[PDB]
């Protein structure tokens, strides 16, 4: 499940779907011959590098846009901390037992410190790849 | 004419429709209240100031995506160049005698000097206003 993201709303950083992999952007460059955005990014899951180039369209007369995909995150109640994994509750009451948290800009010990404070509004958003599913970033309500 | 961006596809700078109006966002925050982003923005016509709070939508359970709208750019051939305005033509060939350019961050100098060394190439970036119309950046193809 996923987004349609204009190229000129995407920065470094940002997690766009490149051949078909959840992935992190490191690079932006344009091809010269086409004018369209190439991205390299980091896979979330496998780590490892993917590049995929921006697909144009011309939905009306005078209106072009280039266009990547992104993904849908979900949203998750944080209900408990293991080694490692959480504890999470889709909003419909399904529970998953070990839910992995990414390695990436310290979330483990960010979320950790917002779930001592205050654990009821913590939320984890969280990517799907073919089934797997990872938390890779965290809210507070 | 518009397109949805979710809120963490927006940074300063960007051009986004507040209160019916094209501007150009200053400052992001958030609603303590809601969790609702404000975005503070430059009417790119007026200069005035509007601001306006994201629309929170729940499309799917455990889906929760803020957007704000932006505008859909239109794409013009430059033919020509006058004082402070240019002519401009749209894709199917209807032609623009005076459509102005916004001064900001020195658009006419940057279109000029691309004017004289590859006219064929050069295409300006309009947004419309119920009507009055706009170059707001330039595009080389």
């Amino acid at each position: 499940q996923t987004v349609t993201i204009p190229c000129h709303h995407i920065r470094l950083g940002d997690i766009l779907i490149l051949q078909g992999r959840p992935c992190q952007v490191i690079r932006i460059s344009t091809s010269a011959a086409t004018g369209q955005h190439r991205y390299l990014g980091v896979d979330l899951f496998t780590k490892q590098l993917h590049e995929e180039s921006s697909f144009v369209s011309n939905p009306a007369p005078s209106v072009v846009v280039q266009t990547m995909l992104g993904p849908v995150f979900k949203q998750y109640r944080v209900l408990d901390m293991q080694d490692g994994s959480i504890v999470a509750m889709t909003e419909t009451g399904d529970v998953k037992q070990n839910l992995p948290v990414i390695d990436q800009s310290s979330l483990w010990n960010r979320l950790q410190k917002a779930f001592e404070s205050g654990r009821g509004s913590v939320r984890v958003l969280v990517v799907s790849d073919h089934g797997r599913e990872m938390a890779v970033d965290m809210k507070v309500v």
